[PDB]
């Protein structure tokens, strides 16, 4: 409350950490269907379906541009790439099992790095 704080958490990493965890998610194999935007002309119903698009190289230009305020808004758009994939693709799919396999990946780097 007012004059009354917890200990100082070091967050001066934190934007280079994120960095790193991009790259490695960027890099995986697995990351083919997330890498660029959906292409809303030529995919019938995501535009409709989908209310907030998001994908790697849209948080690599918020990211760079200082449009994230803290970590937590950070991961909050990457798990929106796996949250909409779900939402679109069945489980069962190439598509479907990648954002699972990419979910897994980022919450264990995210684990890791941060917890």
């Amino acid at each position: 409350s007012m004059s009354v704080k917890k200990p100082k958490r070091d967050d001066s990493k934190d934007l280079a950490l994120c960095s790193m965890i991009l790259t490695e998610m960027e890099t995986h194999e697995d990351a083919w269907p997330f890498l660029l935007p959906v292409n809303l002309k030529l995919v019938p119903g995501y535009k409709k379906v989908i209310k907030k698009p998001m994908d790697f190289s849209t948080i690599r230009e918020k990211l760079s541009s200082g449009q994230y305020p803290n970590l937590e808004t950070f991961a909050l758009d990457v798990r929106l790439v796996f949250d909409n994939c779900e939402t679109f693709n069945e489980d069962d799919s190439d598509i479907g099992r990648a954002g699972h396999n990419m979910r897994k990946y980022f919450e264990k780097k995210w684990t890791d790095t941060f917890k």
